[PDB]
């Protein structure tokens, strides 16, 4: 019942995987793990396999490993990453130190797509429809992505899209500093730590992404946090008293009040020649007050997606128990929890 495993060294890390996975080649790495492409001989799919790096080295890491496996097991949606397989070479809990996560290899990310091919309005409609369809599902489980950006959106050759989170980097202060894509899609309340954030932080990200699909250019390519804020406030206007009250960070509030007040721009004069319905949706997504942003479910009913919208085929998630998030456990308790989840994994059917 347990498959046979074989070992190999790729870019100075050991991969020990079931025999079903062949032709492993490295695709990326970071602080939390490494990814390889492979051929799954069982299903006949090209796959991507993330090996987590020392998943139980700290409490923070062990809880993260549990969190990821729990999230990935729950996800059952066409526009979101699905777990094809999870495995470990360990034969018991006592020797359980390694976690490997398998999903479909899609072919490209959305950075590839915006860089290398011109998109018509129909392409923008279809790609953004799918992001929002997946986001509806994600948000219905009270899950916030928080790092929606083109490199976390995988796209096949028929422009079918999946939301994922490679999750290889730490998102430290340094990784978020300077002229960097890691910060250009973040809602300003997350970027500047204004307040406790909502799931519409992800709608801001969709707005930034949609703008970029329409123009071919980054919406807010700030050279740093403050420059990026300035670019944002030039477009959407400076906040009024109502939003200022909601900024619970007194330090952040003090700084924004130092800026000269600016009105919202005419978005038809920014997104020159775009579908007026695209421009209308953008204005509803790129609202500074996150209480007043359009939701994913609201946005799916917008006239821009009239050719794709089907309210009978935009499903929500099964209930997701996140009570673990408020729980303090030891490493070995997170480990055993994670081990139970690996052991109980049942793969999806191959249609
Ligand atoms: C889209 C959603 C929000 C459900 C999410 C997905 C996710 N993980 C992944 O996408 N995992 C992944 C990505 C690529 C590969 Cl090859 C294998 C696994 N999250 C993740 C990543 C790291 C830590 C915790 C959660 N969060």
């Amino acid at each position: 019942e347990r498959p046979t495993f074989y070992r190999q060294e790729l870019n100075k890390t050991i991969w020990e995987v079931p025999e079903r996975y062949q032709n492993l080649s490295p695709v990326g790495s970071g602080a939390y793990g490494s990814v390889c492409a492979a051929f799954d001989t069982k299903t006949g799919l090209r796959v991507a396999v993330k090996k987590l790096s020392r998943p139980f080295q700290s409490i923070i890491h062990a809880k993260r490993t549990y969190r990821e496996l729990r999230l990935l097991k729950h996800m059952k949606h066409e526009n979101v990453i699905g777990l094809l397989d999870v495995f470990t070479p360990a034969r018991s809990l006592e020797e359980f130190n390694d976690v490997y996560l398998v999903t479909h290899l899609m072919g490209a990310d959305l950075n590839n797509i915006v860089k290398c091919q011109k998109l018509t309005d129909d392409h923008v409609q279809f790609l953004i429809y799918q992001i929002l369809r997946g986001l509806k599902y994600i948000h219905s489980a009270d899950i916030i992505h928080r790092d929606l950006k083109p490199s976390n959106l995988a796209v096949n050759e028929d422009c079918e899209l999946k939301i994922l989170d490679f999750g290889l980097a730490r998102h430290t202060d340094d990784e978020m500093t300077g002229y960097v894509a890691t910060r250009w899609y973040r809602a300003p309340e997350i970027m500047l730590n204004w307040m406790h954030y909502n799931q519409t932080v992800d709608i801001w990200s969709v707005g930034c992404i949609m703008a970029e699909l329409l123009t071919g250019r980054t919406l807010f390519p700030g050279t740093d946090h403050i420059d990026q804020l300035k670019l944002i406030l030039r477009l959407v206007g400076t906040p009024g008293a109502e939003l200022l009250k909601k900024i619970s960070s007194e330090s952040a509030r003090n700084y924004i009040q130092s800026l000269t007040q600016m009105p919202k721009m005419n978005f038809a004069n920014v997104f020159i020649g775009a579908n007026p319905l695209a421009v209308d949706l953008l204005e509803k997504m790129l609202v500074l007050d996150s209480d007043k942003r359009i939701t994913a479910a609201q946005a799916l009913a917008h006239a821009y997606f009239a050719q794709y919208h089907d309210p009978d085929d935009e499903p929500v998630a099964d209930p997701y128990d996140q009570s673990f998030e408020s729980r303090d456990l030891l490493i070995d308790e997170w480990k055993s929890l994670t081990y139970d989840e690996v052991i109980s994994f049942v793969p999806p059917p191959l249609d």
